[PDB]
This record gives structure tokens, C-alpha cells and sequence, in this order.
């Protein structure tokens, strides 16, 4: 049984949208994690606890070196602490204001890292949703560890039609969207939708209004429109991502 | 302001999922109605009275002799009244129980009553969702009455894919698998993918597996096998089910 007594608290990593996340250290093992903090009573009443408990139960069972691991968890009256690996080198979203833009064998060797990732986790039945820069944090060899909560596993009926039996929404088809827009924003630096408000993003999303700035590459190009398809079942697969010719030409 | 005061009560005409239904007369008029009685204890409970209040200011301005009028609506303490319009000739589902089956022209006849109050309510932008034969209350000149609340009116973003921003689930196309449904119960008796178990029923509706006994005409197979497309873009308008012409040759 875990509990706050067994770590030594140190400096504040930053806060998030429920709590905040503490530099932390086990006390019989000496080892270096973060311990994220998460206040019950600012979740019960974002009516999220329910949602966030099933994918603390998803993620303790994750072990991939591009996925941020959860080594346990805890709670008191209170609060909810969550025993997490800790990421030295900060987030993508912010290596990405430093550098402006990531170059070609960078920009590869995320999305390699990415669907490795996202192909550990459709073989383990476990399927990721969106994808930001922010959610994506970074270890000690540089390596991008996904570092959000986002894992899914997956006599009326007489008059029920079959969209609403079947399935439905949504596969494992989203991650795919989300490596054209993020090897885009790396390559470029901004979104390819990013717009001046709000129904002009929408748009140009509903549409898959996006344009290459001169210096993005053909084989980039090439990825990046296989990904982004308004079509979900029209992407690729991950694997054909893994063996794109651009990929496999500049990933480290 | 309606009030409980203005109406006499009489024998009950059955019991609900949250409440109970009377027989009633207002005393000014003394015009004979329904009056819904839905307890707040059991809706609030049941997470529906959100719920509910949306579908109730919906079918307070459907105007239409194929829907079941609501006049108006109000509270107390515990209880929220419905004002209903009188449907003396009971429900579509006993009156099959009485007849067995129906014949071609009443089959016809109810598709067109409820084509007519749907596309009615498609002009209103509003959708109408599962249609089931305990739904449909028959009036005085026995004209079927759409009788329940089924009724609908319809910075992270750069991240989102289409199939999370658009739409987008469900069009007024559930309801079209309605027509197939009730067209076929109306005339065979039983629902179309009705089975001895859960899963049967099921997979024959993933896989839209149906059979016609063989006093089923051609006509009436033609409109049911239309009506019940897996793909919900190929089944017909409401416009060409009421201009099908075993539709348009039965119909009274
Ligand atoms: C998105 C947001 C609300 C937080 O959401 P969240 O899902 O709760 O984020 P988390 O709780 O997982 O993490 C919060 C912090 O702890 C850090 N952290 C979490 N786990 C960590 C770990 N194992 N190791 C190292 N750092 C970690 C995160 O990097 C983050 O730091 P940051 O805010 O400086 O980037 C917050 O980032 C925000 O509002 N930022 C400002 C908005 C803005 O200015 N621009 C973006 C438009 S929305
Ligand atoms: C579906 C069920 C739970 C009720 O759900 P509901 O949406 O709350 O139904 P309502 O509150 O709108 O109406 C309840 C009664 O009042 C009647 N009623 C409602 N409004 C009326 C009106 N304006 N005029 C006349 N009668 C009316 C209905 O006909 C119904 O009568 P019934 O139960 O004898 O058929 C209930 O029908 C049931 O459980 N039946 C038994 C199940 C069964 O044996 N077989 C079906 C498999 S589920």
C-alpha cells in the first residue's frame, strides 16, 4: 500500500488542470519520480473522477518506453496522488518554441517514436484520442514519452438501427489525424489549421483546408496528406507509417 | 400559469417509466385530456430531468395531427405535470395484439401518418429518434399519434480531427430505419430481426439479415428492403417513401 509517507517532496514541476505535480523521491529506494497531485474535490465536481479512475487503470498497466509510466497510485480524504516517471527535458510543445521548428530527421524520429507507441497500444486493445504537443514530455535520451491520460480499451433492441448497436465512435483512427497535424507543426511550427478565430479553424478542419510552406519536402508532404484525411478509414495504418519512405529515410 | 387546480381528475390510463397517467378535464372548458404526472424525485434520480425539460420545450411547439399534442406543462414540490392531448383508442402495439397483424392499407396508412408528421418535423429541424409500436397512440378517427419525447433540434481545436468537430451522430436517418421496422412488424406481426437471444438479435441487425413469410408482396418488400439499408446515406427521403408506389396504390 502506497501512501504520501513513503516520498520526500521536492521543487514543483508546474500545475495542471486539476492539481499540481511535485518533484519527488521514494524514500527506501532513493529513486527520482514526480508525484502528481490531483484534488478529488475540483474532480468529483468537474465530473471527471468517474473518467479519470478508468484511465489510471489503463495506464497502470502500460510499459513502453514512449509512454509515460504510472508506477501506482494513492488517495486520503482529499486528493489523489499519482506515482509517475519523471521527465527531465520538459515538453515538446516548449523544445518546439525553442528551437521555432523542428528539422526533417527530428520531425521522423518523433512520429517513429509516436507510432511505436500507438502500435503497442492497438496490439494491447488500447486506443489513444487526441494528441498535443503539451501532452508529449521528454526523458532523459530525448525520447518523447506520451504523458496524458487519453487510453480507451475497445428487448428495445428490436427497433434499434444498426448505428447505434454497432461500435461506433470512435477507432483507433484519430492518432492518425493527430501525427499529420503534429509532423506538420513540427516541421513548420504552427498547426496546419491554425487560423485567425474560431469558425475559420473549423473550417479549414472540415474541409482539410492546409497548404506546405516552400521548404517542407516532397516525401514530408507525401506523409502528412496520407495522414490527414477527412476519411478516417482512408489513412494508413501504423505500420505503413513506420515504413513511409520519409520516415524510414531521416528517423534516427 | 397552469395549475393542478384546474383540472378534475379521473380513472388512470396506465403508468409510465416516472410517473403515472390520468384521465382529466379542465374545468373552465370541460375538455377532456391526459395529465402526465412525472415525480422529480425519480427523473432527477434516474439523470433524465435535464433530460426531459429539453424535450418537453421541443414538443410544446409541434403542431401536427400525427403527433400527440402537449398542450402545456407545470410543476410543484415534486411532481411535474405534462398536459396532454387524449388518445382514446390506446396503442399501436395492442391493437396488432388484437388484429395479429394489419392489412396492406392500415400498413400503408400508418407509414403515411408517420412519414407526414416526420417530414413535418424535418421542415422544423427537428429529428425524431427509435419509433416503437408502444409509442404510437391512436386518436378518435384512428390516426396514429407520435406519443413520447424522442425529439432532437439539430484553442485545442487545431488538434481535433473531423470526426470530433462536425456533426455528427445521428442524422434524421434513424428514423427511416423506423419505417422499415414498424412497415414490416405492421404486416408480419414480429420485428424483423427478432430472435430467441440477445446476441442473435444482434448480429441479424449488424448484418441487416431479414426474411419475408410469403404472403408478403412484392411491393411491400421493395419499400422495406429500401427502408432498411445498413448504410444510413442510401435509404430513401421521407419524400420517396411517401411517393412509393405501393405506398401511394395502399394508402387510404
Ligand atoms: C493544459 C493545462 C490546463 C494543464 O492540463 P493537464 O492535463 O492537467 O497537465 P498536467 O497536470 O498533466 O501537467 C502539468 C505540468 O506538470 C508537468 N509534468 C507532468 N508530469 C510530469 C512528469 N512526469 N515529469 C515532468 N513534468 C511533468 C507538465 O510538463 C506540466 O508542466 P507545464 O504546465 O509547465 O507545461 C495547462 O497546460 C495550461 O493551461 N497552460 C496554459 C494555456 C496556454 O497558455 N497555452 C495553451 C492553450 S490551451
Ligand atoms: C415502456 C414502459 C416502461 C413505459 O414507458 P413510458 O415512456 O414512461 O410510457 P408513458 O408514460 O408515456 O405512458 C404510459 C401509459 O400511459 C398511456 N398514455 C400516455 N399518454 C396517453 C394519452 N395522451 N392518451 C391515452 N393514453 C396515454 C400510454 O398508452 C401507456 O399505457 P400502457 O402502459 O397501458 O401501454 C411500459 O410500457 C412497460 O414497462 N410495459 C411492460 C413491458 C412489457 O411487458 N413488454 C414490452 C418490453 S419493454
Amino acid at each position: 500500500q502506497w501512501a504520501l509517507e513513503d516520498f520526500e517532496i521536492g521543487r514543483p514541476l508546474g500545475k495542471g488542470k486539476f492539481g499540481n505535480v511535485y518533484l519527488a523521491r521514494e524514500k527506501q529506494s532513493k529513486f527520482i519520480l514526480a508525484l502528481k497531485v490531483l484534488f478529488k474535490a475540483q474532480l468529483e465536481k468537474a465530473g471527471v473522477e468517474h473518467q479519470l479512475r478508468r484511465e489510471v487503470e489503463i495506464q497502470s498497466h502500460l510499459r513502453h518506453p514512449n509512454i509515460l509510466r504510472l508506477y501506482g497510485y494513492f488517495h486520503d480524504a482529499t486528493r489523489v496522488y499519482l506515482i509517475l516517471e519523471y521527465a527531465p527535458l520538459g515538453t515538446v510543445y516548449r523544445e518546439l518554441q525553442k528551437l521555432s521548428k523542428f528539422d526533417e530527421q527530428r520531425t521522423a524520429t518523433y512520429i517513429t517514436e509516436l507510432a511505436n507507441a500507438l502500435s503497442y497500444c492497438h496490439s494491447k486493445r488500447v486506443i489513444h484520442r487526441d494528441i498535443k504537443p503539451e501532452n508529449l514530455l521528454l526523458g532523459s535520451a530525448g525520447e518523447l514519452k506520451i504523458a496524458d491520460f487519453g487510453w480507451s480499451v475497445h428487448g428495445t433492441l428490436d427497433y434499434l438501427p444498426p448505428e447505434m448497436i454497432e461500435g461506433r465512435m470512435h477507432d483507433e483512427k484519430v492518432d492518425l489525424w493527430s501525427l499529420g497535424v503534429l509532423c506538420y507543426e513540427f516541421l513548420v511550427g504552427k498547426p496546419p489549421f491554425e487560423a485567425n478565430t474560431y469558425q475559420e479553424t473549423y473550417k479549414r478542419i472540415s474541409r482539410v483546408e492546409f497548404t506546405f510552406p516552400d521548404f517542407v519536402t516532397e516525401g514530408a508532404r507525401d506523409l502528412i496528406s496520407r495522414l490527414l484525411k477527412h476519411n478516417p478509414s482512408q489513412r494508413p495504418m501504423l505500420r505503413e507509417v513506420l515504413e513511409h519512405p520519409w520516415i524510414t529515410a531521416n528517423s534516427s
